[PDB]
């Protein structure tokens, strides 16, 4: 019952502290309370000159953009994965399981931790250090701003409920450990997990917001929207890769787009 | 000169990851064990007395051929989790990304299972239940069609892999390279892999050098014992799908399911 849920809480989000560099109590720190603003080529050129700052050969400055922002995504990947293997019985899994989960849940927990990152504004980039305006980004030539923006709208949206990171560690487990993910093995053991992890949140809210009694089927329902936003953005990927041909995507994100 | 810890690092992972190593499968195989011998399994008698404790301590099954063919199953998951284990023991498989790592083990088990198979066979049978039992040859060939014809051929090819005279300390070096193999469809890092895969051959040509000084050829002929291996693997799928496709009251483990998909 309750103080195992404290306990299970209490070890997520350590290790949540151990594995993410960048934590939204940071992250807000930064944004209130410098970092280099990037909001046009001759800014983002000098955060690149040593300012701010591995990638494919340059072809023009939207790729450029999309080049860091796969970078970013790889690195947060290496994170979660890291993450997920200190979350109890993820481990336990078999390998393939545990592949299977991460495929088809980083993109949904890294939308959800993008919002730590982000206000109505920018977002910041390369550990805090960057904020690149969300202004820069609808000015791309695009699908390449039509693939970042959405996740803005979804970011305000899910600022506006207040999470802290301690709520966070528990809402990307959660995350993780979904049942549904298509071709996996041990379908009860993971909805097990998930139960127990989603049970430790209902706990862990309590025990932190005013009443928060409708924050939890808020966020049950934010995991919802964050499947079809995954959605989305697979299929701007889709055309990216069928007319961006120049374009080119990194390996391990072209594994988990498969299919 | 570094090959020589390199050869150390992974017959450590070795001792410390598989429940049956060479040494004591021999020591057992030629009575120096125990005062005479593990319990023999020849026919559907002895298999019930071996699983009513002795033995053993299953899915729903009709006849005594699949009942063997799903013990055969569950020895296989075990030896796949510790092959798992082994191949974590070496910090640059550790180093893939994991779907590389689940990539090599899918396409790289089978292939290590019939390579330790024989460290546990004779002319005459094989060690179960980690050496607690000896099923027979012929009680395996006493099966029906097409049970029999999948077990047989490793059979044949363990005789003459034990005829090689390898000990645990090629093996793991043996294994380990079957596992790093540049080759699996959809690897993800094949430089990478094949790097690895050069450094495992150099320490194990090295490690034969030192360890079989009259070794009459010995690096090429494992070599081409890996691509024995392979083969033995593709017909041994073969086999499996017409398993799959006659067999329908047959289960495969979802594990098995997995690997074998395409
Ligand atoms: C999953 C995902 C997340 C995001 C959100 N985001 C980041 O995380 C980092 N960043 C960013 C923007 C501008 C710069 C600068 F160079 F201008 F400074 C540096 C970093 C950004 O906009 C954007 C895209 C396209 C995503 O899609 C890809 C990666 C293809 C994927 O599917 O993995
Ligand atoms: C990979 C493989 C290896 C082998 C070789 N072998 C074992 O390992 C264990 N054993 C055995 C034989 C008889 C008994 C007893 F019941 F009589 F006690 C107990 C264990 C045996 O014969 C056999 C088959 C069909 C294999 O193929 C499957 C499993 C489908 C796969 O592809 O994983
Ligand atoms: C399709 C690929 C099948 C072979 C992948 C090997 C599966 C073994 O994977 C292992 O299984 C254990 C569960 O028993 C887990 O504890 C381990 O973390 C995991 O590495
Ligand atoms: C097919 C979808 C892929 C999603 C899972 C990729 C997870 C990355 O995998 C991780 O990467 C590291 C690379 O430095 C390795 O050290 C880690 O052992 C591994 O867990």
């Amino acid at each position: 019952g309750s103080a195992d849920l404290k306990a299970f809480s209490k070890h997520i989000y350590n290790a949540y502290l151990k594995n993410f560099n960048m934590t939204k109590k940071k992250a807000r720190s930064i944004l209130t309370g410098a970092p280099f603003v990037i909001h046009d080529i001759e800014t983002l050129w000098q955060a690149e000159k040593g300012l701010v700052w591995g990638l494919p050969p340059y072809k023009e400055i939207s790729v450029h953009v999309f080049y860091r922002c796969q970078c970013t995504t790889v690195e947060t990947v290496r994170e979660l994965t890291e993450f997920a293997k200190s979350i109890p019985s993820f481990s336990s899994l078999f390998l393939n399981d545990q592949v299977t989960l991460l495929k088809y849940g980083v993109h949904e927990a890294i939308f959800a931790m993008l919002a730590s990152i982000v206000n109505k504004d920018g977002l910041l980039v390369a550990n805090g250090s960057g904020f690149v305006t969300r202004e820069f980004l609808r000015s791309l030539r695009k699908p390449f701003s039509d693939i970042i923006e959405p996740k803005f709208e979804f970011a305000v949206k899910f600022n506006a409920l207040e999470l802290d990171d301690s709520d966070l560690a528990l809402f990307i487990a959660a995350i993780i450990l979904c049942g549904d993910r298509p071709g996996l093995m041990n379908v009860p053991r993971v909805e097990a997990i998930q139960d127990t992890i989603l049970r430790a949140l209902e706990f862990h809210l309590q025990a932190n917001h005013p009443d928060a009694q409708y924050l939890f089927p808020k966020l049950l329902q934010k995991m919802a929207d964050l499947r079809q936003l995954v959605t989305e953005h697979a299929q701007m990927m889709q055309r990216i890769k069928k007319t961006e041909t120049e374009t080119s995507l990194h390996p391990l994100l072209q594994e988990i787009y498969k299919d």
